[PDB]
């Protein structure tokens, strides 16, 4: 009566109390092993004997694990609990073709970081205002698709249709997509836009040549240190004016999941039930509260999201606003054709900024993109 759990690196101690509570309530023992979330899929394929009963993963890999038969639909009991307690965006993270396969525990989104000695709060709600009054820095020469890929969805185009599950639904090859490429190209002559490399985002923020930039919670500490805690502002993504339309700038949402792999239980339904119970425990309000407090995990649970501790933390509050609605975030699609998206979107965004494609080529390149990705 032992089940194996894979938890994110560093996290084991954070979860000790949660696990003890589960152990005391279920009478199962839990073997807890740290293991990198992004590698869970590879690890399972390589050695299914050693595979954990319960493991953390990023939702962007959930579609693959479903399609290989590794993760099965959760029991209806848990489906109801997850839908009730999670944000709608988090649930979309946990679902694939209409079924729930995992338990959200966390969310992540990029935000706008700015220097309060260079920009007032009032002036960071609009990209046009930011670059009129100060500077915005981005890595446009070597485009980051995670960062600026969502511009295409910001203007009302989709990545694999509205639900992110139609392999033929990506529709950038139109005037709105072309207008995204135009805006990219225009940033080269926008006097408030500063062309960055990955390795100088933070240092140019520190030296004051970049007043603002977009990144995730992983850069929060470095931003703080670059200009001083008291000078660091955090805000939601601004509006941006593309093709003469002012629209909300979107980012991707990442949803952090626990899932159950039934295979190591070999038909033992008592143990499978225990595995779902563990996942439920790991991702309930109490655990998410503890995970925010100990490891600054931004909760997927609506109730913890609105807690004073979380709402008083400007980074967490901002990530939550971004994850609160599809007005701000696109939940990263799960289809394997995302592979093409990463490669081709980066190249086209780069080429538009660098002038390796011209305006008269924007539409044909985007139409070709739409064809390529639909394979």
């Amino acid at each position: 009566k032992t089940i194996k759990l894979w938890v994110p690196t560093g996290s084991k101690k954070s979860y000790a109390d949660t696990i003890a509570k589960f152990e005391k309530d279920s009478g199962y023992t839990v073997k807890v092993v740290e293991s990198e979330d992004p590698k869970a899929q590879e690890k399972i394929k390589k050695d299914a004997s050693t595979a954990a009963d319960v493991f953390s993963l990023p939702h962007d890999q959930l579609g693959q694990l479903v399609e290989s038969g590794t993760i099965q639909e959760v029991p209806e009991k848990y489906n109801k609990e997850i839908a009730a307690t999670s944000t709608d965006q988090a649930l979309i993270g946990a679902q694939y073709k209409g079924k729930t396969y995992a338990f959200p525990f966390g969310i992540e989104s990029q935000v706008l970081f700015y220097n309060k000695s260079k920009l007032a709060a009032e002036d960071v709600t609009s990209y046009d205002t930011i670059t009129t009054k100060a500077t915005f820095g981005g890595t446009f020469k070597q485009a980051n698709s995670y960062a600026t890929g969502p511009l295409f969805m910001s203007v009302g185009n989709t990545l694999f249709g509205e639900n992110g599950e139609d392999v033929k639904g990506t529709n950038w090859g139109n005037e709105k997509g072309a207008a995204v490429l135009k805006w990219i190209a225009d940033q080269a002559s926008n006097k408030g836009f500063v062309s960055l490399d990955a390795n100088n985002v933070i240092s140019k923020f520190g030296d004051g040549s970049v007043a603002s930039f977009e990144s995730g919670p992983w850069d929060y500490e470095a931003a703080q240190k670059a200009i001083g805690k008291e000078n660091l502002g955090v805000a939601i993504y601004p509006k941006v004016t593309i093709g003469g339309e002012t629209v909300q700038q979107k980012a991707f949402l990442g949803v952090k999941l626990y899932a159950v792999n039934q295979a190591p239980a070999k038909g033992d339904t008592k143990r499978i039930a225990a595995s779902y119970k563990l996942a439920s425990y790991l991702t309930n309000a109490e655990s998410q509260e503890n995970q925010f407090k100990t490891r600054n995990i931004v909760p997927a649970n609506k109730e913890v999201q609105s807690s004073e501790a979380v709402q008083s933390n400007e980074l967490a509050k901002t990530v939550i606003t971004m994850g609160s609605s599809s007005d701000y975030t696109v939940v990263m699609p799960k289809l394997s054709q995302m592979g093409t998206f990463w490669t081709e979107s980066a190249a086209i965004l780069s080429d538009a900024f660098n002038g390796k494609i011209k305006e008269s080529d924007y539409l044909t390149k985007l139409q070709q993109f739409d064809k390529d990705i639909a394979a």
